[PDB]
C-alpha cells in the first residue's frame, strides 16, 4: 500500500513541493514538531515550504489513527511513534493521497488550507521527539583509523575490537538541542604540553562531528535482545546529528571512561525526522566487512542508505558559507541494524524516541572528513574560507550547518538542516 | 527542620523505635509504591510501615504549596520540583505528626488505616523517572586496584573522571537481572567468541537524586551544589568484567554496564543525612579553583554487601566499607558534570563510582575482592564463589550510625536469571 507513495512520478498541488530541488516532496513527508502563532507545539509534516499541522488535519476528519489517545495533542511525536509501523504507514498513505495533485478535497477548500498548514517561513520547529536515552556510535572505518593515528603508530590505529564490533557509548540526552538553538562555547580543563598540571579556561579547539542519529519507533523489553534481522523494523527514522566536540577538554578526560564534558555540552539535531519507509528507494550495498562478524551480528540484503552529506561554515557576518566536507552515509562499515542489534545482545532495553548516533561520518578522500579534527589534522592545515580568511577549529560567531539529503531522478529526499551558531564562553 | 534531627525525638509508630531500623522518625526517606489500596504513589518509610502522602493530604493533615497535585503522581519527580523549602516543610509537618506525644493521627484508628501501608503489603518502584544517570569513580582504592590490573593516571586526580550510564536499565531493588551475553575475547584465541557472561560482578555504589536543574549553557559552581541534590540511594552498577574488557577501548564501557543497574527504592533526603556530614580526605595536588569547596562534605555511611547462594539459610558478608572516604564528593562530582555547560535535570541519578576502602575486606567488587577469580571468597554456610552464579542473590545496605539509632537506606537486591539460550 505504502510503496505507491514512493513512486517518482507522484506530485503535490503544493507546488513548492514539485521542485526538483525541494527536500520536502510528497516523496518524503517527514514527522516534525512546530508552534507558530496560531498555537502551541504540536505535530507536523513538512511539504514544500509548508507544514501539514496534523491536528488540525484529524479535527477536519481528514486523516484518521487508531481509536485511543490523542496523539496529536502532544508537544511531541514519542505518543504518535508509540502507536508503531502501522500507524506511520496509515498517515504517511492518507496524507500521500491527499496532497496529490489530482485530489480536490483539501486543494479546493480555501478555507480549510488556510485552517490546516503553515508556512514553514511562520513556525517554529522544536524537538522533534523527548529523548529518553542517546547512544552514540563510532561506525566509519576512517574516521576511526584517522583518530586513532594521532594516539597510536599507523599499524595500531584501529583497535582489534572496533572491526568485531559495533563500538559505541553512552551519549547525554539532556542536552541534545534542536536546529537553530545557539551553542555556548564550553569551559573546562586543558592539558597544555608544556605545564605538568592543567589549567582552566575556554575551549581552543571546538569542532563538529558529522553524523546522522536514529529514531527507535518501537523498543525492547529488559533482558530481551533484538535480532539483527528484527532491528529495521524497531526503527521510526533518521535526523542529521552534530556531536559538538571539545577537542581540548576530551584529549585530558576521556581515559579510560570516554568522553564526558567534552561531548555532553550540546548536540545537535535536525527538527524532521525522515521516516526509513521514505528512504526505501535510496537504500543500498552496505560495505563488505572483513572479517565475517559474530552471527548476533550479520544479516541477508541491503541496509545502507545513499545518503549525501555535507557540512559548511559561515564566520560571522560572511555573505556565503563554505563547504568544508562531502560524504555519504553509505560508506559506514557498521549498520543501523547492526548497531542496534549490539546494543541490545546483552538485555539492554531500548524506548520509543531514544536517539542513536552513527558515529562521525568520514570518507575516503581529505575533503570528506567529517570533522575539522580531522580536516585540518589537528590544525596544521588550516581549511580557507570562501569569502576570504582561514579555520583551524571553529570560532566564536561561525555558524555550522549539516545537509543531508538522497538523490532521486528529479526529485530529492532531504533531511533540511542540523545548525548552530557558537557563543562566546561564559567567563 | 533542624529540630526533625534531634537524636531524642521518637514516634507512636513503635517500630520505629527499635534502635536497629533503618527507618526512625529522624529519617523519613521518599518512595513511591503501590498495594491493593491503590496504584503506585508518593510514600514515606517510618518503622514497618509507609506513610501515604495523598491519603494524608486528602485528611487535611500535610499540606503543600497551592498548585498542581504532585501526590496523585506515580513518580516524586514533580514534589521534587517543588524545591527545598517543599521538602523541608512535608518533613517538618511529618517529624511532628508522627511525634510520640502528637495525638492528632494517634488516637484516631479508623484514620491511620486510610494512611498507613505496613512494608509487608507494599511493592516498591522506582521513585524517579530518570532523565539522565551518570557515573563516577571516586574511589582513589578503586581506580588504583584496577588499574593494577590494565595504574592511577594524572588526570584521575585533578579531575572527578566520569562517564554517561544507561538510564533506561536502572530498575528497583528486587528486580530480577538476567545473565548478559555478548562477546567475549578469551586469551588463547585470536578471535572473540558470543556467550555467556562468565565474570558477572557487582558493583558497590551509591547515587545521588538531582532536585534542581541547570540550564544548558549554566555551570552550578561547586559551592552551589549541594543544595541542587535531593537525596541518595544506594546503588549496584552490575558489571559484566568480561564482555567489559574487550568493548572498552576507547570509548569506555557500554553494554558490559547497561544491562542491568540497581538502586535502592527510599531516597535518603541529604537533610536526613546533616548529622553525619564529615570531613572529606586530604586531596592531594590540591584541585583547580572550580572544584574547590569549603566545610564538610562527605558523609558517614556504613555499607555492606552480601551473597546468598540460591536456597541458601544465611548470606556471606563479602564487603564491608564507608562512603566516606570517596576522593571525590558530590558537589564535586556535580560541579564537574556542569562545568562545560551541560544540563542536569529533577530526577537525574549520578552514582558515586565504585566505593573500595583500604582493607582485603572493604572492596566494593568481586573482582576485587577475588582479585580478577584468582582467590575465591570463602561462603557462610560452605561453597566458594570466585564472580557471581545463577540463582545468587547479591545485596547492599547502607546506613548511618547515631547515639541509639540509625538512618539507613533499606536495601538494594537482586537475584540472578540464567543467560538466554
Ligand atoms: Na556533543
Ligand atoms: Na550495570
Amino acid at each position: 500500500d505504502w510503496r505507491a507513495t514512493l513512486d517518482p512520478a507522484r506530485k503535490s498541488w503544493i507546488e513548492t513541493a514539485n521542485d526538483p530541488a525541494c527536500d520536502f516532496p510528497i516523496q518524503n513527508l517527514p514527522f516534525g514538531i512546530f508552534s507558530d502563532a496560531k498555537g502551541a507545539r504540536r505535530p507536523g509534516v513538512a511539504l514544500g515550504d509548508q507544514i501539514v499541522d496534523l491536528a488540525a488535519l484529524a479535527r477536519a476528519g481528514l486523516v484518521t489513527l487508531p481509536a485511543g489517545a490523542d496523539v496529536l495533542a502532544a508537544p511531541t511525536l514519542n505518543a504518535f511513534i508509540a502507536l508503531g509501523r502501522d500507524a506511520w504507514r496509515s498517515v504517511r498513505v492518507q496524507l500521500s493521497a491527499l496532497f496529490s495533485r489530482d485530489d480536490a478535497t483539501l486543494r479546493d477548500d480555501a478555507a480549510l488550507r488556510a485552517q490546516v498548514l503553515v508556512a514553514q517561513r511562520d513556525a517554529t520547529l522544536h524537538l522533534p521527539v523527548e529523548i529518553p536515552g542517546y547512544t552514540d556510535f563510532y561506525s566509519s572505518k576512517e574516521h576511526a583509523t584517522n583518530v586513532g593515528s594521532m594516539f597510536r603508530d599507523p599499524k595500531n590505529a584501529l583497535l582489534p575490537n572496533w572491526s568485531e564490533m559495533p563500538i559505541g557509548y553512552n551519549g547525554r540526552a539532556s542536552s541534545v538541542v534542536v536546529s537553530g538553538t545557539p551553542v555556548r562555547r564550553p569551559n573546562g580543563q586543558l592539558k597544555l604540553p608544556d605545564q605538568e598540571r592543567p589549567v582552566f579556561g575556554a575551549c581552543r579547539k571546538l569542532d563538529i562531528e558529522l553524523e546522522t542519529g536514529f529514531i527507535v519507533g518501537k523498543g525492547n523489553a529488559l533482558g530481551e535482545p533484538i535480532a539483527c534481522e528484527d532491528a529495521e523494523a524497531h526503527i521510526f527514522g533518521m535526523v542529521l546529528l552534530n556531536d559538538w566536540s571539545a577537542r581540548d577538554i576530551q584529549q585530558w578526560e576521556y581515559v579510560p571512561l570516554g568522553p564526558f564534558n567534552s561531548k555532553g555540552f550540546a548536540t545537535t539535531i535536525s527538527p524532521w525526522i525522515v521516516t526509513l519507509d521514505a528512504l526505501e528507494p535510496f537504500r543500498v550495498a552496505q560495505p563488505e566487512q572483513s572479517p565475517q562478524p559474530l552471527a548476533y551480528l550479520r544479516h541477508a540484503g541491503k541496509h545502507a542508505f545513499d545518503i549525501a552529506l555535507e557540512v559548511t561554515l559561515r564566520a560571522e557576518g560572511a555573505a556565503e558559507a563554505t563547504s568544508i566536507c562531502r560524504t555519504n552515509f553509505r560508506h559506514m562499515y557498521w549498520t543501523m541494524a547492526q548497531q542496534l542489534a549490539h546494543h541490545t545482545v546483552a538485555g539492554c532495553n531500548t524506548r520509543v524516541g531514544d536517539l542513536m548516533g552513527s558515529g562521525t561520518i568520514s570518507g575516503p578522500t581529505k575533503d570528506s572528513f567529517g570533522s575539522l579534527l580531522e580536516l585540518t589534522w589537528n590544525g596544521k592545515e588550516p581549511v580557507a574560507l570562501n569569502g576570504g580568511g582561514s579555520r583551524t577549529f571553529i570560532e566564536d560567531g561561525d555558524e555550522l550547518t549539516l545537509a543531508g539529503w538522497c538523490q532521486g531522478d528529479g526529485y530529492r529526499v532531504g533531511f533540511g538542516t542540523c545548525a548552530g551558531r557558537i557563543l562566546p564562553a561564559r567567563s
